[PDB]
This record gives C-alpha cells, structure tokens and sequence, in this order.
C-alpha cells in the first residue's frame, strides 16, 4: 500500500485533512475529528529497525486503534508491529511497506472507524 492511496483514502472516507502541531516535523501527517473528539491517527517514516526488522530501510506506518480484545486478531497478522509508545493494546503499529493489502487494511479500518463514529451519545430520555 503507498501513501497517495492512504492520504486520498482518508480524505474520501475520512473527509479529513492532514495536521503537523509540530513544526520540526513538517513530513508527519496527524488525522482528527473535532466533532467526535479522542482519537489517534499519526503518519511517520520510522527506522525499520524500529518496528523489530532487521532491515535498516525507512518505512512508512500508521497508527491504528483496535479494541483490547481484537489485538490478538489483528497483532497476530504479520506485517503489523505493536506501538513503541507507553500503549500498545490501544494503538498498534501497521507497516504500510509490508505485506498488507490495501483491501485487507481497509477492513481494520473500518473496525477501528466504529471507535470513531460521531456523536456516540446524545438523548435525555
């Protein structure tokens, strides 16, 4: 999978544009909703040996929100390493430069995307 079809995925699926609160890092990507509020969606180039690879290659990953019992699911697929950050089970790693399908990533999205559907409560009664 390449990035043009994650950028234009997201801004067909997602309708949402690109932001870099950090001004050092003008090449990383991060994709919110104001009207859904909590959410994480970052794109980076991180050292391949920063995902466990042996490679020294640069690649490029996104970060996907799964719930704490479908990480066994998804962490079990190959390809897809668990977030270096303080989480792990909240946010994984996905290796977009691996053996991932563009068909196959579209469908974890689409699970992690419940987690993000706007307005998730709002009744008096």
């Amino acid at each position: 999978m390449n990035r043009q079809q994650f950028i234009d995925y997201a801004q067909k699926k997602y309708d949402t544009k690109p932001d870099h609160p950090w001004e050092k890092f003008p090449d990383y990507a991060v994709f919110r909703h104001s009207d859904n509020d909590k959410w994480y969606a970052l794109l980076m180039d991180i050292p391949a040996e920063k995902i466990g690879i042996n490679g020294d290659k640069r690649v490029d990953v996104i970060d996907l929100k799964v719930q704490p019992e479908l990480v066994g699911s998804l962490r079990k697929k190959p390809g897809i390493y668990p977030a270096y950050h303080m989480n792990k089970e909240h946010w994984i790693t996905v290796l977009l430069n691996g053996p991932l399908g563009a068909k196959e990533i579209h469908s974890l999205i689409e699970d992690s995307f419940q987690l993000t559907r706007l307005e998730h409560h709002h009744h008096h009664h």
